[PDB]
């Protein structure tokens, strides 16, 4: 039936109706997955959209900073999908990087406190999460994240593109751990988003010249996109990280699976 | 229900039961594809593996290096299929390269008339046969091509890795040609696998010191690969082709997709 | 005393004085090396161009796709260079592909004939110039090769491009065949340079879409490079190549140096 | 005439004579460069190692997590070079990962502290050394790195594989800043060398696993190199820095050099 039939999958990173990882929870419901759903600070707001879902999931807190949420997490999972069952899937959809080291602060400028605390919930807590929940994990199963192409530098970006590069090389490691539980680790490398992860610099909250930066970087990633690219579309992003958590890719893991409209693959 | 539920794919390069393309075939039609079958030389031997399949599909002659046979082919694709019907789906998996390329011979003496054989064949093939399907592809189509890793250089493989490197580089144009036909264009790079395309150098055609040297690569793909790797299993290979054939990766072109236990992502 | 002082460099490419080869032989002569050079086709003209440089050096007719001047390079140069003396340097600064395959004829519209003509002068013939020199080289040597980066597809270059990749990996077990004598082979990727091989396009004998569309990519290049492009400076490529000449990078094999202003290592 | 004429370089990152910055600076002098070394922690120790070089140069102290060393050195750099003198190279050979990050400790018990610890040092530092350099350097210089091949995981390395791949992101986003400057930055990925950053798993102080596991890296990088590794010689590295930091490779930014063999090319 649905490509995530009777899976019981974990989904990270809803915050509002556009977060990436509320079209993953969307499309995972519509394709038959079983959700535990995890959410950081503004809960009760994280309650009102996920209530919008196709259906009822299980919200636990998770601040990824925190050590005993983390500690506490396997156990709360379990007691949420019953006892004896397990997770046949991890989604990671957590980012974050200070207004200092990203957007119009210059590079040099951003002090080493914010890129740390950038570091630890954009590339640290991929292992972190996959620490508390492999152990609780099926053998099959899939943890997936959420990775932009830090290969080549870019205007704004900054720390981000830095922090995206060492979640490149922790989902490697984590793939080292996860296959002698006979898990896959994998990033889904997505093209922009106009998600709350894009919304100041955007919405002119930076500058005229900074939202014109991104506009350029929208324009031309659709223009170099073979198939086109809509950053206002979250769905062809939501689905790959689904085609993942399925048994249709079983033998790709450290790996990363280009989201992008093919951008990447072009020049011009 | 299926993956590839309602769809009309064509499959290339099956020629024992063992070929990548029989298990593709295989797994496809397991998913509700409709298939039609591409063939070359050995016809009347095709036939009767591809009757085989769980299901009954038309066979049809083609030789990568016959114009007679590519220009005829939209046209007999479209009989079998019946007029007003479209493919959705192409599947390349067709190579070759002459012994002076491959194996033992000394990588300085390869005659070029065999290099451009075995470049037409593996490389420029995946463009001659998107030219004659894309016509005849509807919106949302998928063509696959099968490859073996070629970024770095490995014993005996020689100039089949050029070949490789080669098919690379045309799949990102075609990728280009396709994306205006609303289809998308990838390559799913495999491990090795015990087809027709090793058995030579496995069974030590080509003597000791090649076998020993196949041996090494093959011990130290399973134990790289974080979730191991199995070259007497076409299946893992099989489902990531029919995943791309699918509608579950709809913004990834001009891209490979690797199918190979992870290896690729470990040093050792 | 000069980078290359008391080196046997072999330098081939040269056509007119705006080649990247004249730029490598001007270079290498102001750094105490002791050239001999090969031209093809119409070595009355090259004669003409090559009196322009610093100093006399010999010249050598080798059409690569000549069979007997392969078979008897080796022989010529020794004799160009003094018996019991040998090679310390090799410079491949060829690269052809007919106008089918390359500029403004549909991708798909390529012939196999053209295409494999211009892999074969392209791609190939670094093979076929090491199999002839590495017996006539000293340990320690260099062969060094000009590429076009090829990693993403780009309009225009289609089956260059596609040439450009096969280099790269012949590059790779050129390297593997060399180290036996001690000799590093490499590739100088830059960026584009106004020479015989883009005066077409760069003229407007293919129109106006194709005019502009270099123009695009050559005000592109200059954008993304932090320290800028020059088209119109073939220099600090020549320098590059030298580099590779000397014994400064020891340690340095199978490789691509990027003397593109860092244009690659930019998305924007 | 050495490479480095009346050049003056900063080199950091000296703490014994077996320290790849230590080679670096010997070589720099053997080619006329004049230095200004800066030391941490163990300054006794380093004046006593820098002694042995083959000229006198001043020593400075560096922490480059002490933000007051930081915002110092440009105007203790001055004071040593002497007034209206600018530098024209810059050496970064510093990083360091604590045992939990590196090792025997599995990659999921490493605390973030220490993480962040490594990466400040490893990755961050980078740009910390360029932004306080960079405003008392001379067009037409170049900042140099320390690196080590971090696009495939590998074990023991953990952390500080994640850090070199943070490393690597930062120097692409320096190259955009030092253009401004017109100066040029890169990193040398060298293969595994002898020194204080190998010397306890190398030794057998994290016992027999750990120490065989380094053993079968050093032998397969030697294997794999087409031109040999030897990682008791770190002057192949030492001349690749200074070919770095001299006029020969201009083009060159944001970029990454191998100084490893060949090894990273070759998969077996
Ligand atoms: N939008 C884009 O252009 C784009 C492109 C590629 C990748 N991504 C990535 O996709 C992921 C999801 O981002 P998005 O674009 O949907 O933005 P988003 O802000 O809607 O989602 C990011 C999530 O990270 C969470 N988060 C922040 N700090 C946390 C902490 N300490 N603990 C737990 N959770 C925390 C936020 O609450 C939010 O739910 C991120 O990793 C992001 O980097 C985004
Ligand atoms: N098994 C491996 O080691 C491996 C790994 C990665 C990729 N691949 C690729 O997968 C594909 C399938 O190979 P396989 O491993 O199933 O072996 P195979 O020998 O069964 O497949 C090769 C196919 O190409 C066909 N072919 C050869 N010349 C042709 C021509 N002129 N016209 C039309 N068809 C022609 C053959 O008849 C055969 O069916 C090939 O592209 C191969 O390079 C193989
Ligand atoms: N100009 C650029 O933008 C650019 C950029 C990157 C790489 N390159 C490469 O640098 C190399 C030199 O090209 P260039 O820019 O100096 O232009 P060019 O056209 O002046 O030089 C190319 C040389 O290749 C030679 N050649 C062609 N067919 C040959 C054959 N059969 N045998 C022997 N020699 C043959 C030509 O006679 C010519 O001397 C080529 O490999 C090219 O692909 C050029
Ligand atoms: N040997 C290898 O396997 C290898 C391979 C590739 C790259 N490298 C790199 O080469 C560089 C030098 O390492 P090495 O092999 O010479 O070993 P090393 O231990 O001699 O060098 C590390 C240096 O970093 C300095 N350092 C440490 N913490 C510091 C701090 N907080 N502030 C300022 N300086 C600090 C020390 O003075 C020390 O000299 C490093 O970046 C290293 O990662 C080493
Ligand atoms: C609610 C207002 N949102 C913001 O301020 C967000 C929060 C923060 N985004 C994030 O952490 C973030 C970014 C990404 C994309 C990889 N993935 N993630 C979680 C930055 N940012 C912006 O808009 C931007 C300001 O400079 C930018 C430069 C480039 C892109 C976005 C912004
Ligand atoms: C039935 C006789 N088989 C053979 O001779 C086959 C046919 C031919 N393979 C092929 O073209 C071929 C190889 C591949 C894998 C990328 N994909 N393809 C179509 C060569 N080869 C061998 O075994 C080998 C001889 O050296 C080798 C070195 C490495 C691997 C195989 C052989
Ligand atoms: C003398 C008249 N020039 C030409 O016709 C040359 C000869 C031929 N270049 C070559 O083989 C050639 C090109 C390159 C760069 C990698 N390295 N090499 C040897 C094509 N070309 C053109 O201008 C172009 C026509 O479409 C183009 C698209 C992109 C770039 C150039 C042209
Ligand atoms: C003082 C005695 N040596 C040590 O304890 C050193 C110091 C520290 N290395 C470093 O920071 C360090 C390592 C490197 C190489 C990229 N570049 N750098 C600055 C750890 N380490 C070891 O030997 C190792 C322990 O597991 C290992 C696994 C792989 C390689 C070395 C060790």
């Amino acid at each position: 039936t649905g490509l995530l039939d009777g899976k019981r999958i974990l989904v990270s990173g809803i915050i509002t109706d556009s977060s990436i990882a509320f079209h993953i929870a969307r499309v995972a419901q519509e394709q038959g997955a079983q959700l535990v759903l995890t959410g950081f600070d503004r809960l009760r707001l994280i309650q009102r959209i996920t209530d919008r879902l196709p259906a009822k999931a299980p919200l636990l807190e998770l601040d990824v900073q925190n050590e005993e949420h983390l500690a506490s997490l396997a156990g709360r999972v379990t007691e949420a999908i019953g006892a004896g069952n397990k997770l046949d899937g991890v989604v990671h959809s957590i980012g974050f990087m200070p207004q200092t080291g990203m957007g119009i602060n210059p590079f040099f400028d951003a002090p080493y406190a914010d890129v740390s605390k950038g570091i630890h919930i954009s590339a640290y807590s991929y292992a972190s999460m996959a620490k508390a929940l492999l152990p609780i994990m099926n053998p099959g199963g899939s943890i997936v994240g959420m990775d932009f192409d830090p290969s080549r530098a870019m205007p704004a970006y900054n720390w981000m593109t830095v922090a995206k590069s060492a979640l490149e090389s922790v989902n490697r490691f984590v793939a080292r751990e996860a296959g002698k539980y006979g898990v896959r680790s994998n990033l889904v490398a997505a093209g922009p988003i106009r998600t709350l992860a894009m919304s100041a610099i955007v919405g002119g909250a930076l500058g005229e010249e900074a939202g014109a930066q991104i506009q350029l970087l929208e324009e031309g990633w659709d223009q170099r996109a073979p198939i086109g690219w809509n950053m206002k579309d979250a769905t062809p992003v939501a689905k790959t990280v689904c085609a993942l958590l399925s048994d249709w890719l079983p033998a790709t893991t450290g790996d990363i699976i280009y989201a992008d409209g093919g951008a990447h693959t072009q020049l011009l």
